[PDB]
């Protein structure tokens, strides 16, 4: 077939409103390469947008899989429930960061988690407001669109997205905003907007994805703690992308020191398959009335084996410890490059979760999402499939699968490195 | 390894607001059979609630299925798409009611259907309301359980979920609503509430699902559709559980006479794998902006194929065909029973959609729910799993695979038949 | 000084949103008799709306105002209190019905008094929603917009008002709907789209203004004291315009056997002078934290000693008695010109709020709003001031004082026979 | 006749929402003279809280109050039009900066105002959002809360309010926020919240008056007024107390250099009778549709005729003039009471509209609400009513009328010293 072809039925069939970073149509896929249906193949360092950390189609995992596809695909856990579900909150129940008792829901996309863990906060506290944070992405879903800190274009045109959602500050000293101005942030709202005792709970992300990759630091998020627990506020940790080992630790949230009242997790969590889930306060978990909760999919039979088998794997594996190698190296390598391209104003991350900025001539105040546009085009047509984000569209994330051998991450920094020679000239 | 060992485990780490239909855990299952951990074999009635129209692991879908899982599992369409996304669209464009151009986007569960076509509704009129109708459902998203018309146990504690949903009366003789006091509820939103030009959307249900299985006669339809082509409204037809030919056309509104501006579907779509979508007008699914539309496991490449093979099932199988004959087996099976017991006060159905309600001594004033619970109980010692639903949890709605065997729809008649005559001893 | 000249600068000076009933420069007035700009005299039967019971400038109330200029006329009740508005409060809790103890506050306007009825409420039973009816008005803030039940025009064009505020049925037998399909349509809610914990209160009119002159039943209203008894709902009775003694008793509420929780007050109660207030079970008013009430011009000193003038004379002049007969003699002088017009389908009201529906023909559901306007036109130019109302526009209301002529009734009744004898020609 | 007994009686008849800063019941006053129940003669600072600028009872206000009351003292304009609303409108549409063609509506109170310009605002460029700033007040109704930057004590217990309003930072250097700072948390809404074709309006006292006195700059109302010309956004300015010449002109936005598209006027345009509005473009005032701006006794005809005398008397006793000599002199007397007491930190204000803040040993991060509060205290037993203000409550404002004669000027700065040394040992 053709990519082109396929890019033009894509037209014909599909709105607009979907968009498309790369033209290509993938085919076949195995760890870190992808192959087109022209059978060209490359180097994949979204995975996925970070659902895939365990690579592609990872043996162990298809293994599970090919074998639960025997047994049952579906019934609906809330009809007929099944031990994988079982098994996999049990799990979560025990791996999610917090010293207490701990329950697990098992819903299917991040959105769905994110809308739980606020419904569940609601009906615990039996408040109904929430605070979220600048430049966060919680989703697609009306209510995620109003917590996601960004209306372009995930809203346009649809009008005011839901109420009753208060803005504050994260924290980010590369542009400004001081800890302390983002704990201002939330005590104003407090002030102004909403009192404490009508709000249920607040949401963050341990490191913001789609926000830019920025973490939030053991002392802010400590100080948040502190704040939430006067106040009777669920603390929520979108770890929808931080979470499933990405950032070093199974949940970034263990590298603050602190632990919150409510988790979301899914993306890598299945190793590409749709899963996802809310884990927290067992109390807090039990609030909602028997039949609240639900959903058909949710928890899915050979996502929930799948899930099973990426943590087996991440133990059997040590893709932990491997999560923070590979950023060493991603992060020593890249440095390299921005001793000879000014242009890469920034190179940060927790674990392999990497990314770098890209200002026009150093200057941490001219976003160049023309340059870095241009990067990711270069680089496609080299072979490797790179990933954008932040709210102005000027930074590279690095989502490579932690499976990824040696000589793939030389290769993917090498590619990187002409990239930018390539793009100066 | 025993049912009440399982029970209790699930108890410790799940909460209790995910409900528990039936306390039995299945390990296996095969079309319209299922045995549990103990070993205990079932007659499946309840088809993971409309999701298995094809069966339990039908044999081509399933091979497609492994077909697939050789190739790649995941990529996030959206970053780098694939054929199977691609095909499936082009197929629901067609397959749609609507003799004019349509686009169809995909996303993972019927919670984010309906959503998306909310979305999609707002952008392309410019407005922001919605009408949905009492005793609908329409998922559990905070947005989607505004459109459903039930509180119970869906919000209960979380407080009040985002307005600007009008409810509309569901048209229900058997209750006291006719058609014209449907008509004229939405009439009543226009002058009291929220006038034509700030309604986005009308969503229903051709035929309602947890509803109690009541449907939308062509007339109703007609005039609803000639209400919204009036004001410019957009008429989203909400098929995520009365699709996938359940009704006996593949879609419910294929048999209204008009088609809808956006549809949405899920469940039997995939026949047990994670996916859901919306098909609308061309123009309208266009109206959203690039980038506007998707979510991370958007459907997924398993899930595509296996929808694909699905509807090859359905026209080489007539599985269409084969809805109606189950369908007129039922009713008539259940009529019979009917005779010895006054407490069915009626037996409706469309397509294999089939349903009776439960009445206290026949009347049609007091409905029976405890008669209604009580059977299920009944049906389940004697291999069988059934379903309840309806405003008043006084119906009990078949939603038993479409690749059902001769006997056992016997089996099935004789063992409700068995637990009817048992339950008046 | 001329009308049409006056209306010119109008168009010129005053947004055309502000309607203008009767294109007509008001200069001085009497009693029930006016005189605009170039001399012609005319007989009111708006009242200004339902404020002039006792009659534009009654001579008692003129005398105490005068009295009151000459010793202060505003310093802020909660700044600095005075006596006037304390008396008023003290006379409140006794004249509103309710066999228990009760407090008061003032504000200055009706809408006003509405907004606070409904924050008092909320505070009292930490509850969000609120349930009014079709038909209602309650005021053009943004809340009472949305407790208005008529779009247009009040909110027409602004996009939608606030949420959570659901519409119940109002009774109103004449149009197909029962006491009992009122009361139905509140269970609706509670079942469809906000449970009983969420409603703070039911927000209605004991007799319609605005909405027709429809008047609910004590049979009815008792319901309504009972549901909202069992639910721990405060029970609203926006008295703005049925009461001041317009119904017979200084309250409606008096005459259906049972007491609201709140009950809100303005137009007649102060005779043509800018005052409100909310009178209702001390507990409840109690409820908001100290500061939490309060507004500028709240309880105006002239006001204040204008209403407890006001008082004295439905005592002193025995008006609740002249209401009653002054009603009686208005119905029968109308149900005289109905036996020669058919148009006139209905003759109603309690005290002296009556009315008169106009129908096409007499067909009970062709409001005949045509008429209705011409009915109105025809009057003014025959020296009769008339108000229409209801949802239809084919509603006239009689709105004269109370203090009105045995003579200016003959001439007011006769003007009348003459416009449908005059059109009808 | 005895202001405890008085007080005693308030608690028994009134709810404790409605605060009392002084427990004192005023019986009569002349201009700047208030004299209690009991005969004692106070000094008025506060002025009915920016209501007398011209004084309490100016004879000539009361001349044409008493000629207005022998003709009429309503019809509700909206049924039966008079002049004083007429020639009102008229004049205040030239009065107001602005030198497009300017419509005004009138209305009773000031939180009507505020209401009623963003009703016209929202119909004008077809959107539902608004934004305000922090500290702001604009009334007590439930939007108006909303719009108000302060939750405690105004809607305590009474859960969130109306949802679609963002807050932005007012600019304040005297406490960390820049002008940058303020314009930067505008582009934030527009990045995170609400889009800028999704705000109708920007919501904005030129000098905050609840807020604490805080003036803005005319440099950063100019970037104002271009961001608001860019975005097709009403700049809505709120003079219900920075009008009617407190800060030194009529209204205080002829000091800033740019015009609004709306202005809500109150207070003082009437000294001390109930009378409210809204002043605007033209075009976007006649954007309602005509029957959605109404209000029983909206601009009032006794109040109207108030206004037009007291823009009368401003002009023929230069009370702008003397607003300014007025505010120097307070400014350099309170300059001087801080050079022996470091705990007054600023002395500030435009005109008139002077205030002093209060901090802890001169600490500008300890407000000193004790002291503050104790400083009102000590005023009032020497015959002062001051107020105070701010959020934290250590910002004491003076209000006294302009009409002020010289020694009373003396006598107040004295009583203020005597209150600050008193507080010292
Ligand atoms: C932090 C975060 N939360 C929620 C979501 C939404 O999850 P989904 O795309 O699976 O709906 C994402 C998606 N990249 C995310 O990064
Ligand atoms: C009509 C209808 N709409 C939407 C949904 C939500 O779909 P899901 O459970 O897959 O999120 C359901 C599920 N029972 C449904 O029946
Ligand atoms: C029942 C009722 N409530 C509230 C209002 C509003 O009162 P106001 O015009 O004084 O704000 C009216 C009058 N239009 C009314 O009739
Ligand atoms: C800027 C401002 N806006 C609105 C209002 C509300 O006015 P009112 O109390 O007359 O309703 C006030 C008065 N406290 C005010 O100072």
């Amino acid at each position: 077939n053709s990519n082109k072809e396929l890019m033009q039925r894509r037209s014909q069939a599909i709105p607009r409103g979907v968009g498309q970073i790369h033209p290509i149509f993938a085919d076949r896929a195995e760890n870190c390469r992808v192959w087109d249906v022209e059978g060209r193949e490359y180097l994949d360092f979204a995975g996925g947008i970070a659902v895939l950390n365990t690579g592609h189609l990872h043996p162990k995992v298809v293994a599970a899989v090919e074998a639960q596809l025997k047994k049952l695909s579906h019934t609906c856990f809330q009809v007929l429930a099944y031990e994988p579900y079982l098994e996999l909150c049990e799990i979560m129940n025990q791996k999610v960061p917090g010293d207490f008792a701990k329950k697990t829901l098992l819903v299917t996309t991040g959105s769905e988690a994110v809308e739980n863990a606020v419904k569940i906060a609601r009906a615990a506290t039996k408040r109904s407001g929430t605070i979220a944070f600048s430049g966060a992405y919680h989703g697609r879903t009306h209510y995620t669109l109003a917590l996601t800190g960004k209306v372009n274009p995930y809203s346009a045109g649809m009008g005011l997205m839901p109420g009753h959602v208060y803005r504050a500050l994260y924290p980010c000293p590369l542009h400004g905003i001081s800890e302390d101005d983002a704990i201002a942030s939330i005590h104003r709202i407090f002030k102004n907007d909403a009192a404490p005792e009508d709000i249920a709970a607040i949401v963050i992300e341990p490191v913001q994805g789609s926000g830019g990759f920025y973490a939030s630091s053991p002392a802010f998020m400590q100080r948040l703690r502190a704040l939430c627990d006067e106040h009777g506020i669920m603390l929520i940790a979108d770890e929808v992308q931080s979470g499933a080992g990405r950032t070093g630790t199974l949940f970034a949230m263990e590298q603050m020191g602190v632990a919150p009242d409510l988790t979301t997790f899914a993306k890598s969590i299945a190793g590409g398959f749709p899963l996802a889930g809310v884990t927290g306060r067992a109390e807090v978990m039990d609030a909602v009335a028997p039949g609240g909760l639900g959903g058909t999919y949710a928890g899915n039979p050979i996502a929930c084996v799948a899930a099973l088998e990426v943590l087996k794997v991440f133990e059997q594996e040590n893709l932990l410890q491997k999560a923070n190698d590979l950023g060493q190296k991603l992060k020593d390598g890249l440095l390299a490059i921005a001793e000879k391209h000014p242009e890469i104003g920034d190179v940060r991350g927790l674990g392999a979760m990497i990314a770098i900025e890209l200002f026009e001539d150093g200057d941490h105040n001219k976003p160049d999402a023309k340059l870095t546009a241009e990067i990711v085009a270069r680089a496609r047509d080299k072979g490797l499939i790179l990933l954008s984000c932040g709210p102005y569209y000027n930074v590279l994330r690095i989502l490579v699968p932690l499976t990824i051998e040696d000589a793939q991450i030389r290769q993917g920094l090498e590619i990187i490195s002409q990239c930018f020679d390539e793009a100066k000239q």
